[PDB]
DNA sequence: CCGTAGGCACGTCTGCTCGGCTCGAGTGTTCGATCGCGACTGAGGACGAACGCGCCCCCACCCCCTTTTATAGGCGCCCT
């Protein structure tokens, strides 16, 4: 069960961007440091980095007494956006090695460590303490390949995926900076856990598929929704141009439809005009409109667009999603062939043009028939295991190379 | 007679309707594969017929009964 913070779980923005442009989408979890207009750090001359600890463990305290004033057990803390800074709390960094996963996280949303452990024969007396995640005594593998006797596996878990991840230690040069309009602050960070590749447990749509289309839609009706419940206005009223500079690519008459069943246009003498909300409309609950769209749901779109784009870029035209080998990479080819054959529908190539690491240190997601069968699917086995030793492998090594100088 | 107001026209924006295109779903037909049945072949075992071997009988061949006579050494037995 996963709880996503308030914000998250509200798609406020700009946690939850309700579009973005070509360059946004190259740029997808990659935002450049963008210079500031105004405030402190948009003057020019040296900028003081500011010390956390006082702040940390401030924090800290008055969190662990909120939760003894009511009055013990569990507490739910990430409510606000402020809660979602970088200033406070325990803090650790994860490193993709998947160049584009499948899914990603929105800030704001949440994941939890799961440590994976399977029993030696005989008399276990249990798995190695870890200082992240909570450990799970597993006679089955939820990865690709089975977990030897006494081994541990740490690993990423969530509605969106699974992941192995392997913890390392920060170099001793580096330091977390946290920038705003108002100064720097820096926070030490010691440990840092590679993500090895996904095992996706969320389906991402095609482009133009009645999934997709369908998303937009209710996504575009859930931030109608809130402009009606932001406005102070009695009767309430929302003005076009905030829903078309949310949605740019969308036609004035398709956000009409939207709009048609709980308001009406009031014109004015003046380019700006209104739209009311009928009088015997009533307005969606917090609880309803969260029941709408879910954070995966819009990870899984955002996942779509961002490839649909990088697609494009690479010459390949709408037409192309018999099939390129650069469209079996896309997340709604790998995500669908990887589903369906946890489902058993199916196997996986697993050795094949859509390893992401381009090395063999990784599996390919494309559908193979289950269909000397005992000898088939034995090897499907075997090739699944051997890679997913090699992974654990080489993510969790802490050997030096070793630059390549070509 | 002069100035102000009103009306008309034009443009822009929004909404509604109509048409066209695309996508999806369902149903039907055709093709391929699998399964089942039958036939053939091969192998092994059993039964019957023919040939060979073994056993018994028969046949064949040779000498063994006797007589005669000349000759003469050695043996053993009868009663003188």
């Amino acid at each position: 069960i996963i709880q996503h913070s308030i914000p998250a779980v509200e798609l406020r923005q700009p946690f939850f961007p309700t579009h973005m442009g070509p360059i946004k989408l190259r740029q997808f979890h990659r935002p450049p440091l963008k210079k500031y207009s105004f405030g402190a750090l948009s003057q020019p001359g040296p900028h003081s980095v500011q010390p956390l600890l006082k702040h940390i463990k401030k924090k800290a305290k008055m969190r662990e007494q909120e939760r003894q004033a009511s009055g013990g057990g569990e507490m739910f803390f990430m409510r606000t956006p402020q809660d979602l800074t970088g200033k406070d709390g325990d803090l650790i960094l994860a490193e993709y090695s998947e160049e584009n996963g499948p899914l990603m996280m929105q800030v704001g949303m949440a994941t939890k460590i799961k440590n994976y452990y399977k029993r030696k024969p005989g008399k276990d007396p249990g798995a190695p303490d870890c200082k992240y995640g909570e450990t799970v005594y597993c006679h089955t593998s939820p990865f690709l390949g089975s977990l030897h006797p006494g081994q541990l596996l740490q690993a990423f878990e969530n509605n969106l995926f699974r992941a192995p991840i392997y913890l390392h230690k920060m170099p001793e040069t580096d330091f977390l900076i946290i920038r705003t309009r108002q100064g720097y602050y820096i926070r030490e960070l010691v440990d840092i856990f590679v993500v090895g590749q996904q095992c996706p447990l969320f389906e991402v749509p095609g482009p133009n598929s009645k999934r997709a289309n369908t998303h937009i839609r209710d996504f575009l009706q859930v931030f109608i929704y809130r402009l009606f419940w932001k406005s102070k206005d009695r009767p309430r009223r929302i003005r076009m141009e905030d829903i078309k500079k949310a949605f740019p690519s969308h036609s004035e008459s398709s956000i009409r439809k939207r709009l048609k069943l709980c308001a009406d246009f009031k014109r004015t003498g003046m380019d700006s005009n209104w739209w009311v909300l009928k009088s015997d409309f009533r307005l969606p609950t917090e609880e309803e409109i969260r029941a709408m769209v879910s954070p995966e749901q819009c990870c899984a779109y955002y996942s779509m667009i961002a490839a649909e784009q990088r697609l494009k870029d690479a010459g390949y035209g709408e037409k192309s999603f018999k099939i390129d080998d650069e469209v079996r990479t896309a997340p709604w080819n790998t995500t669908r062939a990887f589903i369906a054959a946890m489902k058993g529908k199916c196997l996986l190539e697993v050795t094949g043009v859509a390893d992401p690491t381009g090395c063999g240190e990784g599996f390919s997601y494309v559908k193979i028939p289950n269909k000397s069968v005992a000898e088939h699917q034995e090897r499907y086995k075997e090739e699944c295991q051997r890679i997913f030793d090699l992974q654990n492998k080489v993510l969790s090594s802490t050997e030096v190379l070793s630059t390549d100088t070509d």
